[PDB]
């Protein structure tokens, strides 16, 4: 099946993004570009990375807008040429629909973002989660984000989303989730930090790959 | 913060030319601008350094920043450096990324606005419930700025309950969302517009007809009078 790991890249200049991710294309085939570095470099660095790379770009936008501002995210980010957005679940149905429609209309993917993985995450974001799950199920979301941080968080979103459903979760390595422990329930890990600082970084991809 | 007339442009037309023409229509009117990634997705974050230059005006990026700490300090670095005199942070993530925006906000001078409520209908189905306790968790943690929903007034004035006088209050959802203007200028200290005035005919006209309506409320501009006008409409509400 597909590639298990997905690299975060959040180093903020284009040339260590370019560099460390180009030591690291042998390893992975998914590379997920957020605003540290679109912020940093622009929109144009997500086509840069796909001519590169010829890797899949997932936006992690964390899209959370009203349904009239969600939309126009959405349509920005796929016209830059990204594969998927990730879009939090919490502001409901009507701003996750938004971006549904868009990624509908284009032929991208909706990745909704369930339970986050830091400890702030306990505060709201828990007890929404399994609602937020069953939301998506009920519009139709195919693909998940869930928590490294609690395998036991992630069986229960495994358990409502069911095994047809794609699901990807981050907070492996620096936040200290199990790349084997999380793959018990997620189809990938995202790894960002444990990869991206490393003075090394394909060891360290080869390290992961080599341990799952 | 000062606004002036009490009215920010929400500035989400996604090109340039026409950002910066509507924009330059109305800024007689306003001295505050709030910039979201409609336009900075389209044409770069570039685009801020470019308003702060062209007009002076006070920006605020609209980014409802809501990841993980570590990637929330990044985004406020870049923003900050890139001009933004404040952004918005959602609180729904919680304390410690909420706590990520306002340590480089005091590092930089800037200001964290959090967004506690949100105006539109499916804010009601999680948002809603933990505005209350996002809002407290804002004054435990020193926020001094807040956003909250013009098409719920009554929500407002729970809102300005927990956070005080003292602190800054704008409120979004006036015009193309159905906005009570009047009951939120009752509580907020300033409200946000967007297509209303970017999608009419005539900005200028729009923008003017909007201050006018602002005036007729008879709002001290004084913030010390203000805010005795305040303490005297939360009390009747
Ligand atoms: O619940 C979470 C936690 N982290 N991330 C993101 O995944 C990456 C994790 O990076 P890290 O491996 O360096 O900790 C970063 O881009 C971070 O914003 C999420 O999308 N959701
Ligand atoms: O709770 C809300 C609702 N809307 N907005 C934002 O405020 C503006 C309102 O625009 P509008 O006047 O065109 O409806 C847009 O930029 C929108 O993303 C918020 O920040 N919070």
């Amino acid at each position: 099946v597909m590639n298990r790991l997905i690299l975060a890249m959040d180093l903020m200049n284009r040339d260590d993004a370019l560099r460390v991710t180009g030591e690291v294309r042998e390893y992975i085939d998914t590379v997920k570009i957020g605003y540290p570095l679109v912020l940093s470099e622009g929109m144009d660095i997500i086509a840069e990375f796909r001519k590169r790379f010829g890797c899949r770009i997932i936006a992690n936008f964390k899209v959370a807008d009203i349904p009239e501002t969600n939309e126009k995210i959405c349509r920005a980010t796929f016209k830059a040429g990204a594969d998927a957005i990730i879009v939090h679940g919490f502001p409901g149905a009507d701003s996750v629909r938004a971006c549904l429609n868009v990624a509908e209309e284009m032929g991208r993917e909706v990745f909704l973002l369930t339970e986050m993985s830091h400890p702030g995450a306990e505060m709201f974001i828990q007890g929404a989660a399994d609602e937020i799950a069953r939301m998506g199920v009920d519009l139709g979301v195919k693909n998940y984000v869930g928590p490294s941080t609690r395998p036991e968080r992630l069986s229960r979103l495994r358990e409502i989303i069911g095994q047809d459903s794609f699901l990807i979760s981050p907070g492996v390595g620096a936040q200290g989730g199990d790349p084997g422990e999380t793959l018990r329930f997620a189809d990938a890990i995202i790894v960002g930090r444990s990869i991206y600082l490393a003075d090394n970084p394909a060891a360290a991809a080869a390290g992961i790959i080599e341990s799952i």
